C-alpha cells in the first residue's frame, strides 16, 4: 500500500482556491467504513475523514470554514484538499496520510503569492 502525490509543490495566489491531490489505490469497490485521511501543516490538524465521519476541528481552527475533501474525488481514489480563499497563512508543508489496509503518508509544499 502506497499512496501518490503527483505535484510536490502548488504556486497559488492569495484569494484564490487550491486543490491538492493525494491518491490512493482501490483495488475492486471503496469500502468508506474502512477510509481514514488526515490533512496536517506542520503539527496542526487541516481536516480528517475517519471511517465515514469528517471533522473540520473548526474549534479556533484556522481553516474553520475552508478546507474540504470533495466526495466526487473520495470515491475515485483522491483523497484531495481543497482551500478556499487562500490566506498567506495557508503556505507550507501539508502532510496527506492515509489508511486503508495499509498506510502512507506524503508531504506536499503550497507556496501563496501575495498582492503587489
Amino acid at each position: 500500500f502506497t499512496i501518490t502525490a503527483p505535484k510536490d509543490l502548488y504556486v497559488v495566489e492569495y484569494g484564490s482556491n487550491v486543490t491538492m491531490e493525494c491518491r490512493f489505490p482501490v483495488e475492486r469497490e471503496l469500502d468508506l467504513l474502512a477510509l481514514v485521511v488526515y490533512w496536517e501543516k506542520e503539527d496542526e490538524q487541516v481536516i480528517q475523514f475517519v471511517a465515514g465521519e469528517e471533522d473540520l476541528k473548526p474549534q479556533h481552527s484556522n481553516f474553520r470554514g475552508r478546507a474540504s475533501l470533495p466526495k466526487d474525488q473520495l470515491l475515485k481514489g483522491n483523497a484531495a484538499l481543497q482551500i478556499t480563499d487562500v490566506k498567506l497563512q495557508d503556505a507550507g508543508v501539508y502532510c496527506c496520510i492515509i489508511s486503508y489496509g495499509g498506510a502512507d503518508y506524503k508531504r506536499i509544499t503550497l507556496k501563496v503569492n501575495a498582492p503587489y
